[PDB]
């Protein structure tokens, strides 16, 4: 209903609004959290060529261990990699979806479930045609998502897409010069 | 309405798909008819500091007289640089609305009823804060513009002043190369 129609309009004022990227942030995500289910969540963004993954802003309830508590890490041949073209929202059972769970080469996914999370949502970020981050989510208990949430999800996160570009391209500027 | 919430998933979505911005905005526009009906669209970017505007896009159904065809163009004392701190979107009459019509100092807005416009509409575009240009609207027919339609026009703005604000740094970018 209008419920997701208002969400957006209150995302995009606050993006046309407030000046300070960790306080937009902040807002947006604790306003999702009227239409989505989630315990945590993270903006990742994506450096295709070179195979890494950046934190961008987060909003957790764990707390992680310091050797993955780095802002910047490979993603060669990870599973999240293999997420690089995605259309749609991705909602996974940690320990039964993704094939790659094991201490071996999913430390993070591992420690995640360590920590007793369960379950993992990826709403790819796209720009000019090219996915340049996600959106996540990660849960003690695996919420229920059906389509139509994925779909609402998917448009929410449009809006970040967007706010997120703006902030890469005041960086690349940054240090262009 | 669905039609509202699709509209703007719409628009978030072939911002993050569409490389080419002129066909971003061509996009964009023509699916901003299925809403609201109206004549011609303009974006246009401010630098308040210069005091002039610049056409970012247009899309009129009408051509203008060779003195009114600048790219850039002085908006000192007009009455477009009264609302460079406006929040919320504006719905006028130009001959009724507008002080400096009719006077020397509107020659555009002149034109315009000439070219029988009636009713303008202006959306402000905002970056953090600070109005970066407009969207505007004209239409020959003054149609009712609830409160509703407004925060559609509005919500939907946000999105597109990103989107320009995130291709004049593309620009700037492309100069420092």
């Amino acid at each position: 209903s209008n419920a997701a129609l208002k969400l957006m309009q209150y995302i995009g004022d606050a993006i046309g609004t407030i000046r300070d990227p960790q306080e937009l942030f902040r807002t947006v995500t604790d306003k999702l959290r009227l239409l989505f289910a989630f315990d945590s969540a993270v903006i990742i963004t994506i450096d295709r060529e070179r195979r890494e993954a950046s934190v961008f802003f987060e909003m957790l309830r764990f707390e992680l261990p310091e050797q993955l508590r780095h802002q910047t890490r490979s993603i060669a041949g990870t599973w999240l990699e293999g997420h690089l073209d995605d259309r749609t929202v991705t909602v996974a059972s940690i320990a039964r979806d993704i094939p790659s769970f094991g201490a071996d080469g999913a430390p993070l996914l591992w420690t995640l479930h360590e920590l007793g999370m369960r379950q993992i949502v990826l709403s790819p970020l796209r720009s000019g045609g090219r996915v340049i981050g996600f959106l996540s989510f990660v849960s003690a208990e695996e919420k229920l998502w059906s389509d139509g949430d994925k779909s609402l999800l998917s448009g929410v996160s449009s809006s970040i897409a967007i706010a997120v570009s703006n902030a890469l391209a005041y960086e690349e500027l940054r240090q262009r010069e």
